[PDB]
């Protein structure tokens, strides 16, 4: 089976977005400008954060997020610092840690939530832990309350990779706003899509400043006269426009993406709505499934897609399932990357350690799968899927 | 709101580019794909390189260019390794060196060509030198023949930042193809423009493959069955498609840029021809300027723009010239960034050293200025310029 009728991805666009590109074309201004800024403003508003910075991708968002910590007047991070992460996530969640010389401490996930295992996190955290980098998997937010209990008020930075859970909420607060900084992705087929695109949110003005700076050449052009980076900008452009203060990058997003994001954000409430209705329907259909477990929701998940974990001693073979789905026209993939720890070749480059074991991650790596969720009603696709997975 | 008699920049697009953008819309495939691939083939073919890798910007081309060196089966670079660079260039030429923990050795420029001072280089090179990162300034190529004499068999890697000199040639050879790798930029107002964009060229297959991997998640999806990173790609999709082997990034370009890029390459030759003809005229007008020195051409420059250095013992103050230019409706700027070494703040982060001195760079910093060159005839503009600069 190779004929796909129930795909993982689909378009979130309509006329409005095409018109938006048009507006850009007419403007003949393609470099990051007005729209990006407007986009950022609404973005922060939408999620309930003070600041938001748009970047080229969710991956680059992650990059700047980590980097930023090295540049505070009083650097918040230092080479060799210990950072805790879950064993399951996207590759670019981990790379920047390596690229910045951090010591990475891996923590197993919770088999029901798919998020970091709270119990293990409990023990994993020590006096050496400088930061915790959480990942809201597949739309499901982490239990921040519990996380917070662990920190117990210490000076441990909390960070969030919210690339898969835009719109998710916990305790009424938007996922991605819990940490010092939160990242998002607007890549094709995410809660929203801007072709390629990412964002970083924060309530910290210094960090905010740093970001603006590191996003583009390490210059002061995007900074305000009075800023937390250089204090006060010289009034001499010949000089001013040509000074570099931080070792940054060029990860500016395109104006087009910004203009598109604007249209997309307006639709967000509806997208979340549909996705959630679909999930409700799904949970109901798969409630007592004989050999598959579904993701256990925390707070209000933005249900990026649907995960399945073959029940222990169910004798079910992932391979057949997959075959079966495909033959039926259902597209499927591993749960993200599966157990990240399997990537031995890339790990060679990391300075890392594993807390305890990553048993659950290993199980998932072998018995997990996932099908798409859309901002479109999938009742019928769901009935069929249930039919197939008998 | 403009009111410019002589702009630094201009658009290089016509209906063709707009047409290309339309074509992509219609295709509904916005993520890097066919167009990008077509572009790369055309690109390599155009400059005489075996391979080309399109990236999100010239800046990221640079980044990947440095990074790739650490991933060869037999790593070409390691932390602490010494790399030589000229004192004048864009900030993104430098950051990656810092980001990879290399030991930076700044070398002064030649006040005439504006490129690295060949004589100092000779002196700067030691057995500790691992690589030389050259920069082709403002369209002017370096004298590779001499540099080559300098390397004299030794195992020193030659690199090129060709972001300002697309189209330049030396000894019948295209700038960017001299070093193991070469970087290019297609940002607004370059020789070609794709909104944002970069490219890396190479004749090395292993490097080529490394680049393919790190550009996009450090995965294998863009790698051939038989490739130099993993050797042979599994046939199992649910597995092979989710494997990470190198710590890269997500610096993919948009399918759109590649589409635009395709059209731009065709126009490239004329663009170059027009700029060179402008240069020819400019030179005749300024060749014997009483107080201004012009750029000394090496090989066949692609004349990115027109540089001027106030002659020593002239009694002419830069500040006053700028004022005049400006009141005259003539846009001017510093030569690139000027003396990079003046950037004390950002230097704090570097492991660097300065060979001898950067007197030339310091001179240029206080005495140089730059005016635009375009792919449109500027006869009248040049005349006016000469009039203002009486
Ligand atoms: C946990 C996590 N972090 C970061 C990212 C990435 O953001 P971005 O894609 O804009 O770099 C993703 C999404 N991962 C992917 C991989 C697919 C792809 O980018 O081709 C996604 O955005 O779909 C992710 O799931
Ligand atoms: C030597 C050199 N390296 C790298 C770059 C950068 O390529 P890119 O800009 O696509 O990241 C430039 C151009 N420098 C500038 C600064 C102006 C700007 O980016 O707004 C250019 O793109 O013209 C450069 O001159
Ligand atoms: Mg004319």
């Amino acid at each position: 089976g190779h004929m796909i009728n129930y795909p993982l991805a689909s378009s979130t666009w309509d006329d409005l977005e095409y018109k938006a590109i048009q507006s850009v074309l007419d403007s003949k201004m393609f470099t990051m400008g007005e729209y990006v800024k407007q986009y950022e403003t609404q973005f922060a508003k939408t999620f309930g954060s003070k600041y938001a910075v748009m970047v080229s991708s969710g991956s680059t968002a992650n990059l700047l997020m980590i980097a930023a910590l090295f540049f505070t007047k009083k650097p918040r991070l230092k080479k060799g610092d210990e950072i805790i992460v879950p064993a399951v996530s996207w590759s670019t969640t981990y790379y920047p840690l390596q690229q910045y010389g951090l010591r990475v401490k891996f923590v197993d996930i919770d088999i029901n939530t798919l998020n970091i295992d709270i119990e293990s996190l409990k023990e994993a955290v020590t006096d050496s832990t400088k930061a915790i980098l959480t990942v809201n998997l597949l739309g499901n937010p982490n239990n921040f309350d519990e996380i917070n209990k662990i920190i117990g008020g210490r000076d441990i930075i909390l960070l969030e990779d919210n690339c898969e859970s835009m719109g998710a909420t916990f305790n009424n607060k938007c996922a991605g706003t819990f940490g010092l900084m939160g990242t998002f992705s607007s890549f094709y087929s995410h809660h929203i899509a801007t072709m390629e695109g990412g964002c970083i949110v924060t309530d910290d003005e210094e960090i905010y400043h740093i970001l603006l700076c590191i996003r583009a050449h390490g210059w002061t052009r995007n900074l305000p006269k009075k800023n937390k980076v250089t204090g006060v900008k010289s009034d001499d452009q010949f000089e001013e426009s040509f000074k570099f203060v931080l070792p940054g990058y060029n990860v500016r997003p395109l104006e087009m993406s910004g203009a598109i994001g604007i249209e997309q954000l307006k639709k967000l409430p509806r997208f979340i709505s549909v996705r959630r209705k679909n999930a409700e329907y799904f949970l109901d259909k798969f409630k007592d499934h004989p050999y598959l477990d579904v993701q256990q929701e925390t707070g209000e998940s933005s249900w990026f897609g649907f995960s399945f974990i073959i029940k222990k001693d169910s004798g079910v073979i992932r391979k057949q399932l997959v075959e079966n789905l495909n033959s039926a026209g259902i597209e499927c993939r591993p749960i993200v990357t599966g157990n990240f720890l399997k990537n031995t070749d890339v790990l060679k480059y990391f300075d890392y350690t594993v807390h305890n074991n990553v048993d659950n991650a290993e199980y998932l790596d072998k018995n997990g799968l996932f099908v798409g969720n859309h901002q479109i009603e999938l009742f019928d696709e769901i009935d069929y899927l249930r039919e197939v997975l008998k």
